[PDB]
């Protein structure tokens, strides 16, 4: 079992449930937790950013996905809680590079900027994709993990 | 009362380094561009020149920070883990407008590997443009963002 | 006043009414001409790129808009029409170079691909952004013209 | 049996046409890349590359065809004119597969200036990997394209 929580803001409220079927369209392995808003009204993108990126630092579960306006705020909140790698992603090739180069664990995305098809294109690919486990790329992770250390 | 801009590559990146420079200085006479990448083409790790850039960030020595790289997500990923940092990655018009509108960002971040140069300079030249809003709600939710800085610090 | 006809596939239908506000946003001097299907029921985008294409080429409007899935169908259905210049635009830059570089005058969008804020930012600065006039765009738009004469 | 695919450039895009032919190459060894564009760094007019490429592709010498330019726009567009081109202007993967899949597209064109090189490379390799779905209204919307060329001819 491969758990990933979602979280959105208000306007990308209206695609959740997409969300959720595109976690499973990744496998059946893959089990959507989901985690955002219950209703379409106005929300504060950094309380969900931190609802998610919290649970994934604690290992509560192993991916997370959120979706926004732009996914920037998103990415941004996210990548302040220690041992979460959020990658603000907007293609196939992002997606793929994420987990290949970075070992991305969450995948932000925009509702405004992106569109379903692609957003459905993005998380399969960030959850199919295994991380290379190449030298290099586990060093420069491990130098992320050094400057959360030296800000701690 | 010129505003100060710090830049960093990675390895691949060093080969426009000097485009990123000029799109700097492209975005007004206001704007210094402040070069602390790599000066060579040797095999570097983003997270050491992310963490240069970001530093000088939060410590106010420069207004701004430009981070160019592979993909640009590695600069963004270390970048923010600095805190008063908040590094958009951007790769088009909107999302450089929209970093700074909405989410008063101070780095942005550009993947030299997927996004072609003249949309490289279009992000910068309008990421270095574009106001922060100062809307109550942008405001609030940038306060959101020290306030998990601060719970971990 | 600078008219624009405006035609969509079944599954941009859902955002016509933006395509429609978009274009007035660009000015007040632009004024739409909502050429698209009236339902949500499955069409054929080559009749509707045909349409709007038709009407370019005979100078009863002086832009297009054509928003479909990804926007490939309608740009090359829109291009066999003598006289006809369409730009699939993803962005910004690439609105922005459709005039300053090729005098484009249909623009095509995809509403599965690209996120409705980027799409109004596509359309307004595509209607709003004027052709260059330098002698190689010029020579260049020309010898597109020549490629139409030799097949007709 | 394998297939032929013929590229063509502007002069911005020569600085990349080995790279071109080398990404034709990366996506089987099936596919044999003719390449077709300038020979040199000097200034080209697109439009007749387009067509060089475009009227390969129609008279059925090639399969497929690779346009590089600027922006791809100019590419798109002048390719398109030639009667039995299908030609796709792409940004990404899934332009590229979609390309494929609904529009049976023959000619695949990006831009040097907007997109990053190993996303031309992903857009070439899968452009040439994908099949066309041979569904029932794809086949009916490619035969109304055609229907639009003969009433022009």
């Amino acid at each position: 079992t491969r758990r990933v929580a979602i979280g959105t803001d208000h306007p990308a409220f209206a695609i959740h449930e997409n969300l959720i079927l595109y976690v499973k369209e990744a496998g059946d392995e893959f089990v959507p937790v989901y985690c955002g808003p219950k209703t379409a009204e106005s929300v504060d993108y950094p309380d969900f950013a931190s609802r998610v990126a919290e649970m994934v630092a604690r290992k509560e579960v192993e991916f997370g996905v959120l979706a926004a306006g732009s996914g920037i705020g998103m990415s941004i909140a996210a990548n302040k809680v220690p041992g979460v790698r959020a990658a603000l992603c907007h293609d196939h090739y992002t997606a793929a590079m994420s987990r290949i180069h970075n070992d991305a664990n969450i995948v932000c995305v925009g509702e405004r900027t992106t569109g379903v098809e692609v957003i459905r294109e993005i998380i399969i690919t960030f959850l199919q994709t295994p991380f290379s486990g190449e030298e290099r790329h586990v060093r420069r992770i491990e130098k992320i993990r050094a400057i959360e250390a030296s800000h701690a």
